[PDB]
C-alpha cells in the first residue's frame, strides 16, 4: 500500500473520529474507482486477462480496508457506537467491518479467484442441441415464446444443467471462506451480516408476517393460471392439486409469469396490452427506450443523465463476439462523475420496465454523488431497487401508454380494469414467493444448517413449499440448481427485492398523495408533477444518513414496512380471482406435493 493511502495517527475519542473519518474519505474514493473501473473491464469483456487484472484490483482495496479498518477498530470499537453523531456512528461502524480483508493473503486471492471462475461460468454457459444458445436472447426467448411443452423442457434441463453442475464444488469453498472471514467482525455468519443491514431485531419475523398477508393472494392467481395450463397441456402434465412445473411460466425461474398473459387474459375484446408489436412496428431501439424513460424523470424535476453515461454505457449486446455479463446493472465509479448501466436491452415492454428500474439506481448515484462513500447508499437495499419500479407504475398504466402512443384505444370499463390488474399481478404478485425463498435457501446454507450434501433437496423444498411448483425431470444432489440463478454465482443479496416490491406500493401511494391525485390508486399517473417529484428527491438525496425508518416515516407517514397499500391496489382483482376459482370449483393449495410430470414421450 502507497504511503500517501496509509492512515495517521489519530486520537481515541469522538473528535479523534471526525479526523478519522475525513482522512479515510479523502484517500477512498482513488481506491473505490480502480476497483469499479476493473470489475468494468471485466463484465462488459470476459477475458482471463481482464479477470487477472480485477482481481489485482480488488486486492489493493483489501490492502486499502485492512490497514484502515484495524486502526479504526484498534481506537473506537468499544465507543464508536455511542458517538453522538449518527453520521460518524454509520461510518465508523462501516470501517470496522472488514470482511474479506480478514484473510490472510493466500485466502484472499482464492477468494478473488472464486468469485471470477464463477461468475464465468454463469455468464457463458451455453445449451448445445444433439450452434450453441446462450441464456439472454436464445433461452429467454423460449422461454418466453414457446407453447411446445418438450421444447421448454430441453430449454429448462439443459439450462440448469450447464450452469448449476459445475458451479457447485466452487460455491461451497465460497461460502466457508466468506464465513471465516465474516466471523472475524463479530458476525456468527455471513447471512447475519447481510441482515444487519436493515437495523431490525425483529426483522425474519416482520417478513414471516408480510407474507402471510400476502400469500392469499398468490394461492388464487396460481389455481386460475394453473386451470388455464390444464386447458393447454391437459391432465397428463398439469395436476389440477399439485405443484405447476417449474418450465410452463414463462420465464426460466417461474419468478414472473407476464409473458403467458396471452393464455389467461380475461377480456380479450378490449384493447390488447402487450404493446411489445407497437414497439417493433414503430422502430423502437434501445437508446430510444432509455430516452423515454429518462423524459420521465425530467418531467419530476429530476436530474437528466449526463453526457458521461451516454457515451460509457453497454445498452445492447455487443454484436463482435466478445463475452459479456448479460445481468442488467447499474454503476457507480465513486468519481462523482462516471455512471453507467449495462444491459442486454431487448425490445419489449417488460423490457422497458427493467430500464425503469436500473434508471431508477443511476438517478439514487446522481442525488447523493456529494455524501461521503459510505454514505452512498440506499436508506437500504430494498429503497434501492425500488426507485425505477415506482415510476414504471405510473408508466404501464393504460393512460399513460396512451399518451405516449403504444396504445390506441381508450376505455374506462370495469372488464379493462381486471384485465390490467391481472397483467400487473402476474408480475408484481407472482414474484413474491421467489423474492422471499432464495435468501432463505442461503441464510441456511451459511448457517450451516443446509450442508452441501442437501443444497437441492433445501432448495426444491422451499420451492414446493413457497411457488408450488416442481422440477418437470427428475434432480439429485449431482444438480445445484440453486446455482443456476444469476444472484447465487454473482453473490448478490435477494431479500432486497421483497422488501422492494412492497415498499414500491407504500411509494407510489404517497406520492399520487402528494401529486393530488384523487381517482383509484391503480389509474394514478405521478407524470409531470413536480410535488411528487421534490418528495422523492428528499428520499434520494439522503443516501444512508438517516435510519431508513425515519426516512420513511417522513415518505409515506409510517415508520415500518406495510403491505396494505400493495393490497388496496389489487383489491378489484383480488375478488374477482376469488369468485373465478370458488365458481371452477378449485383447490387452493398443492395437497398433493409430491406429484412431478412424466417425461414426454420420446425426449428427447
Ligand atoms: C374511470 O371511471 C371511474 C368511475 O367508474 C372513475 O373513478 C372515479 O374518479 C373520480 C375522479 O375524482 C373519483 O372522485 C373522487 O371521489 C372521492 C370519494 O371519496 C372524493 O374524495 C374526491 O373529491 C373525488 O370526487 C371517484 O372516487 C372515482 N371512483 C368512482 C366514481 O367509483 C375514474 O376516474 C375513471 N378513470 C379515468 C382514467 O377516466
Ligand atoms: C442424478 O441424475 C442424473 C441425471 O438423470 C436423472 O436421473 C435419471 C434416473 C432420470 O430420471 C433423468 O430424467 C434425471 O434427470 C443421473 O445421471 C444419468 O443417469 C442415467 C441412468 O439412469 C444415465 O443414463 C445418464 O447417462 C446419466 N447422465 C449423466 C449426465 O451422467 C445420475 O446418475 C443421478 N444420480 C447421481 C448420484 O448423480
Ligand atoms: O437488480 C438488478 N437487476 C434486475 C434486472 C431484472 S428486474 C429486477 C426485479 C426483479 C427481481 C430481480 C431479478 O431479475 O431477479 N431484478 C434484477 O435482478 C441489478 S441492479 C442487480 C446487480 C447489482 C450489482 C451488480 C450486479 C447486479
Ligand atoms: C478485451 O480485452 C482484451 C484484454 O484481454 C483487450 O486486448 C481487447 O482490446 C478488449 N476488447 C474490447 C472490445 O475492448
Ligand atoms: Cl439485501
Ligand atoms: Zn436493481
Amino acid at each position: 500500500l502507497d504511503p500517501g493511502l496509509q492512515p495517521g495517527q489519530f486520537s481515541a475519542d469522538e473528535a479523534g473520529a471526525q479526523l478519522f473519518a475525513q482522512s479515510y474519505q479523502s484517500s477512498a474514493e482513488q481506491v473505490l474507482f480502480q476497483s469499479v473501473a476493473a470489475s468494468w473491464a471485466h463484465d462488459t469483456n470476459i477475458t482471463a486477462e481482464n479477470a487477472r487484472r480485477q482481481e489485482e484490483a480488488a486486492l489493493l482495496s483489501q490492502e486499502f480496508a485492512e490497514a484502515w479498518g484495524q486502526k479504526a477498530k484498534e481506537l473506537y470499537e468499544p465507543i464508536w457506537q455511542q458517538f453522538t453523531d449518527p453520521q460518524l456512528r454509520r461510518i465508523i461502524g462501516a470501517v470496522r467491518t472488514l470482511g474479506s480483508a480478514n484473510l490472510p493473503l493466500a485466502k484472499r486471492q482464492q477468494y478473488n479467484a472464486l468469485l471470477s471462475q464463477m461468475s464465468r461460468i454463469y455468464s457463458t454457459a451455453k445449451v448445445c442441441l444433439p450452434t450453441c444458445w446462450s441464456l439472454d436472447p436464445d433461452l429467454t426467448n423460449i422461454l418466453a415464446s414457446s407453447r411446445s411443452y418438450a421444447m421448454l423442457l430441453f430449454a429448462w434441463e439443459g439450462w440448469h444443467n450447464a450452469a448449476g453442475i459445475p458451479l457447485k464444488p466452487l460455491y461451497e469453498d465460497f461460502t466457508a471462506l466468506s464465513n471465516e472471514a465474516y466471523k472475524q467482525d463479530g458476525f456468527t455468519d455471513t447471512g447475519a451480516y447481510w441482515r444487519s443491514w436493515y437495523n431490525s431485531p425483529t426483522f425474519e419475523d416482520d417478513l414471516e408476517h408480510l407474507y402471510q398477508q400476502l400469500e392469499p393472494l398468490y394461492l388464487n392467481l396460481h389455481a386460475f393460471v394453473r386451470r388455464a395450463l390444464h386447458r393447454r397441456y391437459g391432465d397428463r402434465y398439469i395436476n389440477l392439486r399439485g405443484p405447476i412445473p417449474a418450465h410452463l411460466l414463462g420465464d426460466m425461474w417461474a419468478q414472473t409469469w407476464s409473458n403467458i398473459y396471452d393464455m389467461v387474459v380475461p377480456f380479450p375484446d378490449k384493447p390488447n396490452l402487450d404493446v411489445t408489436s407497437t414497439m417493433l412496428q414503430q422502430g423502437w431501439q434501445a437508446t430510444h427506450m432509455f430516452r423515454v424513460a429518462e423524459e420521465f424523470f425530467t418531467s419530476l424535476e429530476l436530474s437528466p443523465m449526463p453526457p458521461e453515461f451516454w457515451e460509457g454505457s453497454m445498452l445492447e449486446k455487443p454484436a463482435d463476439g466478445r463475452e459479456v455479463v448479460c445481468h442488467a446493472s447499474a454503476w457507480d465509479f465513486y468519481n462523482r462523475k462516471d455512471f453507467r448501466i449495462k444491459q442486454c436491452t431487448r425490445v419489449t415492454m417488460e423490457q422497458l420496465v427493467v430500464v425503469h428500474h436500473e434508471m431508477g439506481h443511476i438517478q439514487y448515484f446522481l442525488q447523493y454523488k456529494d455524501l461521503p462513500v459510505s454514505l452512498r447508499e440506499g436508506a437500504n437495499p430494498g429503497f434501492h431497487e425500488a426507485i425505477g419500479d415506482v415510476l414504471a407504475l405510473s408508466v404501464s398504466t393504460p393512460e399513460h401508454l396512451h399518451k405516449i402512443g403504444l396504445l390506441d384505444r381508450v376505455t374506462n370499463d370495469t372488464e379493462s380494469d381486471i384485465n390490467y390488474l391481472l397483467k400487473m399481478a402476474l408480475d408484481k404478485i407472482a414474484f413474491l414467493p421467489f423474492g422471499y425463498l432464495v435468501d432463505q435457501w442461503r441464510w441456511g446454507v451459511f448457517s450451516g444448517r443446509t450442508p452441501p450434501s442437501r443444497y437441492n433437496f433445501d432448495w426444491w423444498y422451499l420451492r414446493t413449499k413457497y411457488q408450488g411448483i416442481c422440477p418437470p425431470v427428475t434432480r439429485n444432489e449431482t444438480h445445484f440448481d440453486a446455482g443456476a440463478k444469476f444472484h447465487v454465482p454473482n453473490v448478490t443479496p435477494y431479500i432486497r427485492y421483497f422488501v422492494s416490491f412492497v415498499l414500491q406500493f407504500q411509494f407510489h401511494e404517497a406520492l399520487c398523495k402528494e401529486a393530488g391525485y384523487e381517482g383509484p390508486l391503480h389509474q394514478c399517473d405521478i407524470y409531470r408533477s413536480t410535488k411528487a417529484g421534490a418528495k422523492l428527491r428528499k428520499v434520494l438525496r439522503a443516501g444512508s444518513s438517516r435510519p431508513w425508518q425515519e426516512v420513511l416515516k417522513d415518505m409515506v407517514g409510517l415508520d415500518a414496512l406495510d403491505a396494505q397499500p400493495l393490497l388496496k391496489y389489487f383489491q378489484l382483482v383480488t375478488q374477482w380471482l376469488q369468485e373465478q376459482n370458488q365458481q371452477n370449483g378449485e383447490v387452493l393449495g398443492w395437497p398433493e406435493y409430491q406429484w412431478h410430470p412424466p417425461l414426454p414421450d420420446n425426449y428427447p
